[PDB]
DNA sequence: GCCACGGCGC
DNA sequence: CGCGCCGTGGC
């Protein structure tokens, strides 16, 4: 009957937004409107209307309490049903879909979408009645975390400004020198950013070797997985694969970030979203911190941007191995908690086990071997890819896998128990009990067959590990309010915080603290911690 | 501007 | 070895 009503709501209605942008730091507010018992309120001047509610109720409640940090409005985000619909099927990304789903339509209009922010909401509550652990996790995780998110977003992180400069110069002019040189190589200039004039240096002029096609096109595909094969055939082969990347990290992770920085505020304001993964890791987006090169040269530099505001320290946290530490604790297997338990380098461990050998023996390439497996078992490394990872032959790395099982037999058995419980019920889940739909395990195909293996058993660590993190940043976040300090940054099992120099040293022993010990496992959970004026310093 | 796409990083 | 990111090329 869609009734009307005055502004301001009732208080515990839910809030409906419209965004000139989906970057709620970013964003006007050209709309707000509240709903509570279908009865729609819609507000004159939305930034005025903020301040008379108590907190923001509805659909991506987090970004509206984002935005009304950004204008000094104390909006906590509570209850969302797009946490709701994520915890009944991570597949529920987005409003869009879910109102597609569940039923309603995401529109363009502020009274909409608060009215239905309140019709999904009790819908979705509904279909989750007797499903006790998600609820926990809505209570104990999701909706609380989503509170921590927006002050994370708000708040944003201090870019090295000048060091972004001379970084940017450096990498500028080895760019350069590089396509130089592909030019000289190939007797002529061409756009090497171009997979289509490549393909035809490479393989028409040049008269390279094709092997691959590529996914839809069919034409010769110049992937690295092609190249790799080449690196010999031709000296052009490996100057084109420095060249992408270095341009890779320029053109996403050094050219973006200055544009990135806030007028009103002077920080980067990446994003979080709660409800992006398959497993219930957090993501980051503008940028994603979480496709930042690993232990190259080059994704060290990055960090080394990020850097704390004057009088202050990083303070950076990260859960050693903490995707092993749940596989030993899901699986039970004695010899991987042993490992962690007889508790030197855990790499090092595991290859003693794997070859037979004391620890002392452990050579560093039988180190390399175990650590690669230990990290390639999580979603079934090949032995052709591990072949090609360790540089051994196929033979081999069939036998070090092998070996890995024979020491750790029910990390082998888990594996297996995990895909049964897949196929029997449709589903898998994390230690608590966040679910993963999993309905390609019985497919024709088994090419699909295979993916959807390594998904489904793949899932629970790396959930196992999200939820841990997650349940560690809601614990942690207002006792760092206590001291003064702030929590900034979230990637992978790493947490980064920002403290005065006074009481650096004190916030990172309360977070080891908290962190190591938010949940027992069948073994410790351990936190490495690092102290700097930058994230590279304080990974250290 | 829109899009699908190859390519690459985790 | 799903998803966010880049620039390319068609529209
Ligand atoms: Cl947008
Ligand atoms: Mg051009």
């Amino acid at each position: 009957a869609l009734e009307e009503a005055p502004w301001p709501p009732p208080e515990g209605a839910f809030v409906g937004f419209v965004l000139s942008r989906k970057e709620p730091m970013w964003a006007d507010l050209l709309a707000l409107a509240a709903a509570r018992g279908g009865r729609v309120h819609r507000a004159p001047e939305p930034y005025k209307a903020l301040r008379d509610l108590k907190e923001a109720r509805g659909l991506l409640a987090k970004d509206l309490s984002v935005l009304a940090l950004r204008e000094g409005l104390g909006l906590p985000p509570g209850d969302d049903p797009m946490l709701l619909a994520y915890l009944l099927d991570p597949s529920n990304t987005t409003p869009e879909g879910v109102a597609r789903r569940y039923g309603g339509e995401w529109t363009e209009e502020a009274g909409e979408r608060a009215a239905l922010s309140e019709r999904l909401f009790a819908n979705l509550w509904g279909r989750l009645e007797g499903e006790e652990r998600l609820l926990w996790l809505y209570r104990e995780v999701e909706r609380p975390l989503s509170a921590v998110l927006a002050h994370m977003e708000a708040t944003g992180v201090r870019l090295d400004v000048a060091y972004l400069r001379a970084l940017s110069l450096e990498v500028a002019e080895e760019i350069a020198r590089l396509e130089a040189e592909v030019f000289r190589l190939a007797g002529h200039p061409f756009n090497l950013n171009s997979r289509d004039q490549l393909e035809r240096v490479l393989f028409d002029e040049l008269g390279l070797p094709a092997i691959g096609k590529t996914e839809k096109t069919g034409k010769r595909s110049t992937s690295a997985a092609v190249l790799e094969a080449l690196r010999e055939a031709h000296p052009i082969v490996e100057k084109i694969l420095q060249y992408r990347e270095l341009t890779k990290l320029k053109s996403t992770y050094i050219d973006p970030l200055p544009d990135l920085i806030h007028p009103r505020t002077g920080r980067l304001h990446t994003r979080f979203n709660q409800t992006a993964t398959a497993t219930g890791r957090l993501s980051s987006s503008d940028p994603n911190l979480q496709n930042i090169p690993v232990r190259t040269p080059l994704g060290q530099r990055i960090r080394r941007a990020f850097i704390a505001e004057e009088g202050w320290l990083l303070v950076a946290l990260d859960y050693s191995q903490i995707e092993l530490r749940v596989l030993a604790h899901l699986s039970g297997d004695e010899n991987l908690i042993r490992v962690f338990q007889e508790g030197r380098d855990i790499h090092t461990e595991t290859a003693s086990w794997m070859f037979g050998v004391p620890r002392e023996a452990v050579d560093p390439l039988m180190r390399r071997a175990a650590k690669t497996i230990n990290f390639g078992v999580l979603y079934g490394m090949s032995a052709h890819r591990l072949s090609q990872e360790l540089a051994i032959p196929y033979e081999e790395a069939q036998a070090f896998i092998e070996r890995y099982f024979q020491s750790f037999p029910k990390v082998r058995a888990w594996i297996e128990k995990t895909l049964e419980e897949g196929r029997r019920r449709g589903y898998v889940e994390t230690l608590f009990g966040r679910r993963r739909y999993v309905p390609d395990l019985e497919a024709r195909v088994k090419s699909v067959r295979e993916a959807a293996e390594r998904m489904a058993f793949n899932m629970p660590v790396q959930g196992t590990a999200a939820d841990l993190m997650k349940l560690a940043m809601v614990k942690l976040f207002p006792r760092l309010e206590e001291m003064g300090a702030r929590m900034l940054l979230q990637v992978h099992d790493e947490l980064v915080l920002e403290a005065p120099k006074e009481r650096a040293e004190a916030v990172a022993r309360l977070a080891k603290e908290v962190m190591e010990g938010v949940y027992p496992l069948a073994v410790p959970l351990e936190v490495e911690v690092g102290i700097g004026e930058d994230w590279l310093s304080a990974k250290e």
